[PDB]
């Protein structure tokens, strides 16, 4: 499938993409304000993920750091990255369907459309003010709204038991972005396309 990553916030982001246990494509890129980022990945592909980090800095060999979604230091990702990090995630070709959703789960860093651009399905977007309207104690002093589970380390918010309900924390995220997956059972807001579509990942998509 490809898919074709676009910057459309007014600052620098560097983009990820990663499977878990390695790179999708090049793993990482920066894309200034208004620049796009084609990227191929595999199908069959299961677990993807396409997050943007902000406030990085990398040496001339690819290592640093991000305030952000940091994935061990690196330019390209071979890892997920560190929360707060707004998730698009994937599977493709999963029984000829591929799967999307965006998550909150891991937290909230930069707005986020996730659409196909083939026929058969429609996107998701989660482009609220989260980080200006985050509880203060989710707050990331790097920039960034953090899910409750990094913050806390309880059962109840990482969902450790498996039985876990939704909590003044979730609700925060749900109430602003109600298609975004808020906590681990929430009721799904996945969407399925037809097998082998191509999508775009637009951050900031209305600033």
């Amino acid at each position: 499938a490809t898919f074709e990553i676009v910057n459309r916030c007014s600052y620098t982001v560097w983009a990820a993409a990663s499977k878990g246990d390695a790179a999708l494509d090049a793993g990482g890129r920066q894309l200034n304000s208004g620049e796009s980022w084609t990227i191929n990945v595999e199908p069959g592909t299961n677990g993807g993920k396409i997050w943007a980090r902000t406030d990085c800095y990398f040496d001339d060999s690819g290592s640093g750091i991000c305030k952000t979604g940091d994935c061990g230091g690196l330019l390209r990702c071979k890892r997920f990255g560190r929360p707060p990090t707004t998730l698009a995630e994937f599977s493709l070709n999963q029984y000829g369907k591929d799967y999307i959703d965006i998550s909150n789960i891991k937290g909230f860093n930069v707005p986020m459309n996730f659409s196909p651009t083939t026929r058969g399905c429609r996107g998701v977007r989660c482009a609220a003010d989260i980080v200006g309207q985050c509880p203060a104690k989710l707050k990331a002093p790097g920039g960034g709204c953090n899910d409750a589970c990094t913050v806390f380390q309880t059962s109840e918010y990482c969902c450790t038991t498996g039985k876990c309900g939704p909590t003044e924390y979730s609700r925060f995220f749900k109430r602003l972005c109600p298609d975004a997956f808020s906590y681990v059972l929430d009721k799904p807001t996945t969407v399925t396309c037809p097998g082998s579509s191509n999508y775009r990942v637009t951050f900031c998509p209305t600033a």
